[PDB]
């Protein structure tokens, strides 16, 4: 319940509820007052406010009575730009802070505690956090978050009070149409999910990876590759030292800073070499000695020369720089700047707590907060417990060499710690598994970095995740989807007013084609084509981490498989996401029977070419020249940017339907039968005409003995049935076998399979 107060929220409260006489009840009556400039902001308790007391009425207003908003600069040196008071009494609800981020967070501790119950009781407290970067490194990278995936996150860190995120992604770059590989995002896009988080109060931080880790923007680009001694490139490592490809990095730069409105800048500076030797590059040490002066300058000195020239860049912008502590590099003729913010992962070179001596800004991204896709980490496999309940854990211990741990002293120096998002194989798992994969160590990371620590009153994990975890529901207004749009059924895919979809190998805009629906636990649907009997998937063209990112590229036909399970934590049992997650798919209710059809890992809608479609892959793609352009008329994939075209999905009309059912599912050979099996196929009339004359043909199959002859109805009438069987006993195969039948009535022809293991 509500009391003890506070005991049920996250992160914990940093001081006590002091109570007070009464209580205050949230009703559809009340009002959420605050000023016009903090509309953006409130609006999400608004919205909250009526989902918790079912009903539409509750406003936000300049005036009213209920729940009161103030912003009051004069309580700055008190609360600091984070902290809150928040004060419940009889006569309505009052959260004071000195700045907006301060009473948004106040309007989250509020929202949890209406969450649980209407009625709150009286008393006040202030609350402010231990650190002032409570983040989350998001790699939208060479794979795609979907915008809507984005938009809950940013929901889902806002209620926790985690206020940064760094985002290494791709903006579709205006200036350099040819480096526009997806993934990539649309400036509108990102705008508008940059809005959100301002209002929020989340700073959204891009990073784009450099003078390393460029293979996403050089793939196409030869000329700013660094060359081997042989003129070898390599498109991960930028060309430092040509001029033209610095421009080309620093014309990223003015392009993000329209859509970004933070004031730092994240350029990656992970190692350069990327475990290569500088004297594979000797061009480097000789452009180093030229822009110092000093003829003992080294490559790693022009590898610092170019992070200072960064720094320089973007503070002539009025913003600070960012780095990844393993770009800190023993260095001769050139001296790393003092004024960047160091993010600190790597135990290794200079230690956490001599930067921070030295005047550095850390964050510790700790590797024990890792996530990854492919090879799970410790804290995915065995949940936060390891890390909570170790009293020599905490945002101010770094990791060291040798798996030894350093405290930063200079505390003051430290600006927070953050969880990290690792796609390293975008197929093995989907994005709707991640969010539900981090949900643990969200709540964990928004409770150390707000709090400091652990909560007083809950000494072991276990407490913790029963008194908080387990109680603190989401927002109601995380989830911005309809999940699960289409029942499990069999339908029909067309364009509006047009052709429909079919699939045998390739996929064409056909016509009178069957499909069948299968929803799965993260939310997405196998498309099964009926008549094909094969699954619409994606898996040919142009990749990244395992995953099809070409544009215009072909879906397919592919064997289906089992889309029942989802795998998170320890993906225990997670084998077949080669096959499984490329054909599943998102559907997206666009109103009047029309969906949006998304792949679920690929993360490109399924389109209808048109001809005029332009990108770069249409000609050539890491530095191999090849056409891929769709003509019109053809199905590909499309980021969303490229297309709207939506698919009418409709439950069928036809008015017979088949299905086949074996009996035993198994079947063994025999001389006289007994190993047979019974595949009972039913014919179903639907509509209101009798049918007439329907004949079933049994398949022919290799190393099977089925009956030759096909098998006749002569009637059915409206809303009945007819059932024919068929014997099937195997030869000399042996293993997983299917059978399609075909059943014809006049114009109309659809298929019935059924399965039978061989054994
Ligand atoms: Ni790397
Ligand atoms: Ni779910």
């Amino acid at each position: 319940g509500l009391v003890p107060r506070g005991s049920h929220m996250i992160p914990a409260l940093t001081s006590n509820f002091k109570a007070a006489e009464g209580s205050w009840t949230a009703t559809q009556g009340i009002t959420v007052v605050r000023p016009e400039k903090f509309a953006a902001s409130a609006q999400l308790l608004v919205d909250e406010l009526n989902a918790y007391t079912k009903g539409t009425a509750i406003k936000g207003a300049t005036a009213g009575t209920g729940i009161e908003i103030v912003l009051d600069e004069n309580q700055k040196a008190d609360l600091g730009a984070e902290g809150y008071t928040l004060t419940i009494a009889e006569s309505g609800v009052k959260i004071t802070a000195a700045a907006q981020r301060g009473a948004f967070w106040g309007t989250r501790t509020l929202s949890q505690m209406l969450r649980q119950n209407l009625t709150l009781p009286a008393g006040s407290v202030t609350d402010k956090p231990a650190y002032a970067e409570r983040g989350v490194t998001l790699c939208a990278c060479q794979i795609n978050f979907s915008t809507e995936w984005i938009d809950r996150f940013l929901n889902e860190m806002a209620d926790l009070k985690l206020n940064s995120v760094l985002m290494e992604m791709k903006l579709k770059s205006d200036k350099f149409p040819v480096a526009n590989t997806f993934s990539y995002y649309s400036r509108d896009d990102v705008k508008k999910f940059v809005k959100k988080a301002e209002a929020y109060g989340i700073d959204v931080i891009p990073e784009i990876n450099s003078p390393g880790h460029m293979n996403i923007w050089l793939e196409n680009l030869p000329d700013f590759q660094l060359k081997d001694q042989s003129g070898k490139g390599n498109a991960d490592r930028l060309d430092i030292t040509n001029p033209e490809a610095i421009k080309f990095y620093k014309t990223l730069i003015d392009e993000y800073d329209g859509v970004f409105s933070t004031k730092y800048w994240h350029m990656g500076a992970d190692e350069y070499m990327m475990g290569a030797s500088y004297y594979s590059y000797p061009q480097l040490a000789k452009y180093a000695q030229q822009v110092t002066g000093k003829a003992n300058a080294t490559g790693a000195d022009a590898f610092t020369y170019f992070i200072n020239d960064i720094n320089n860049y973007v503070k002539a912008k009025g913003k600070t720089l960012r780095i990844w502590n393993d770009g800190i590099v023993s260095t001769r003729a050139v001296t790393l700047d003092k004024d960047i913010v160091v993010e600190h992962w790597l135990g290794s070179g200079r230690s956490p707590n001599e930067l921070a001596n030295d005047g550095y800004k850390l964050v510790n991204a700790n590797l024990n907060l890792y996530f990854a896709r492919l090879s799970p980490y410790p804290i995915q496999k065995n949940g936060p417990a390891f890390l909570y309940n170790d009293p020599s854990f905490g945002v101010d211990v770094f990791q060291g060499p040798y798996s030894r741990s350093i405290k930063v002293k200079k505390a003051e120096n430290i600006l927070g710690a953050k969880l990290s998002i690792w796609p390293d194989n975008g197929v093995k798992q989907t994005e709707n598994e991640v969010e539900a994969d981090v949900y643990e160590a969200m709540r964990y990371v928004a409770q150390i970095t707000w709090g400091g620590g652990n909560p007083a009153d809950n000494p072991t994990y276990a407490d913790f995740k029963e008194k908080r975890v387990d109680k603190v529901k989401r927002s109601p207004m995380w989830n911005n989807i309809n999940r699960k749009p289409l029942e499990d059924g069999v339908y029909t895919i067309a364009q509006p007013d047009g052709k429909d979809l079919q699939l045998s190998g390739n996929a064409s805009l056909g016509g009178n084609d069957e499909w069948t629906l299968t929803s799965t636990p993260d939310h997405y649907y196998q498309l099964k084509n009926m008549t094909s009997n094969e699954c619409l998937s994606v898996v040919s063209g142009y990749k990244h981490l395992s995953t099809v990112t070409q544009v215009g590229a072909r879906p397919e036909a592919r064997p289906c498989v089992d889309v029942s399970q989802t795998f998170t934590g320890n993906q225990t049992g997670n084998v077949g996401y080669e096959e499984r997650n490329p054909q599943k798919w998102m559907l997206l209710d666009a109103g009047d029977g029309k969906f949006k059809v998304v792949n679920a890992v690929t993360l490109q809608r399924l389109a209808v070419a048109k001809g005029t479609e332009e990108h770069i892959d249409f000609t050539t793609f890491n530095g191999v020249a090849k056409d891929t352009k769709p003509a019109a008329g053809e199905i590909v994939q499309f980021p969303d940017d490229m297309t709207d075209d939506v698919w009418t999905i409709k439950p069928s009309t036809r008015s017979i339907s088949a299905i086949a059912e074996a009996t035993p599912k198994q079947a063994y050979a025999s001389k006289d039968g007994s190993g047979a099996s019974t595949i009972d196929v039913t014919v179903a009339n639907n509509s209101k005409e009798k049918v007439s004359n329907v004949v079933v043909t049994p398949p022919v199959k290799r190393g099977w003995h089925i009956d030759k002859e096909p098998k006749t109805i002569a009637h059915i009438a409206p809303g009945e049935s007819a059932k024919v069987s068929f014997q099937v006993s195997p030869e000399w195969y042996r293993g997983d076998a299917q059978f399609e039948f075909i059943v014809t009535a006049g114009d109309e022809v659809t298929k019935a399979s059924a399965k039978v293991k061989a054994i």
